[PDB]
């Protein structure tokens, strides 16, 4: 039922205990999680209308939770997702496909959207994951009636952190993650954490922004426990408990599939351990 909120001085006997027997209880939580949400229709997305606008046919938003385009031409494969201070704190969204890049920019548009975090290569081993939906230098481009300008870019071992201006009628910050493969987990515990600490410095210096976007290619597993990892570490630095569980079911409450890998999931409990180790100490 919704909630598993674990003391800091408990955690980590209980991811101990969680991991015993081949993961036995870490396996069974996450199969509860499996359920949540599940009553929701997506027939919006489903309408043949829209068939051309989703990248994969069976990862669609809820009806209830979906970001509306201005007017389907309202449609667009993105959901909002609560996060730890506020209902809409993120849209997640798949990997903008050619043909919905326009939809996507708009989107970042209307919704005042100042950081954009992107935790996809665009291809991956030869599989085209999403498209290169922003400029290549500094060449400025349209995208549908806004232009988009690049003003810089600063590519570091793990992530590129680039800079663009938008016309339309501000400045955005994307933030590309780029050694986390699909369905798995980054190769260290550090990388993420360094990273998510990182941007959420960024949105704590972004006064006035709407929702911070993350997506990967479906925008469900290396989003959702992105999402999941950001909310986490602000409840460890404000809060004397932690609750993993919650954060995943909140988020699946939102959008099908988010965490979507049970590898994931552990990977979660791996970062909240290595951080508590290095406090507690
Ligand atoms: O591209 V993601 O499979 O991690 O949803």
């Amino acid at each position: 039922k919704t909630s598993c909120p674990i003391k800091i001085n408990q955690f980590e006997g209980h991811f101990m205990k969680l991991q015993a027997d081949s993961n036995y209880l870490l396996s069974k939580e996450y199969e509860e999680l499996k359920d949540v949400g599940r009553n929701q229709s997506c027939d919006i997305a489903l309408l043949p209308e829209n068939r051309g606008k989703n990248r994969y046919n069976n990862i669609l938003p809820y009806d209830a939770t979906r970001v509306k385009l201005s007017n389907c031409s309202d449609y667009i494969n993105a959901s909002y997702i609560p996060g730890n201070n506020f209902r809409r704190e993120y849209i997640v969204t798949q990997g903008p496909l050619p043909g919905t890049k326009d939809d996507f920019w708009k989107m970042v548009w209307e919704q005042n959207v100042h950081n954009i975090v992107m935790v996809t290569q665009c291809v991956e081993k030869g599989r085209v994951k999403c498209d290169h939906y922003w400029p290549a230098d500094q060449d400025s481009l349209y995208y549908g009636d806004l232009i988009l300008q690049m003003l810089s870019e600063s590519v570091l071992p793990e992530w590129t952190i680039r800079e663009f201006k938008i016309c339309g009628e501000r400045l955005i910050r994307h933030f590309h993650y780029t050694v986390w493969p699909d369905h798995g987990v980054p190769e260290t515990t550090q990388s993420l954490i360094q990273f998510v600490r990182t941007v959420r410095d960024y949105i704590n210096r972004s006064p006035g922004a709407g929702p911070t976007v993350v997506h990967c290619s479906a925008g469900v597993g290396r989003t959702g426990t992105f999402i999941a990892l950001d909310r986490i570490l602000q409840q460890l630095d404000s809060k004397d408990s932690v609750d993993i569980y919650g954060a995943v079911h909140d988020l699946r409450l939102h959008r099908v599939h988010m965490v979507q890998t049970e590898c994931q999931y552990v990977y979660l409990h791996q970062c909240v351990r290595d951080v508590l180790r290095a406090r507690k100490l």
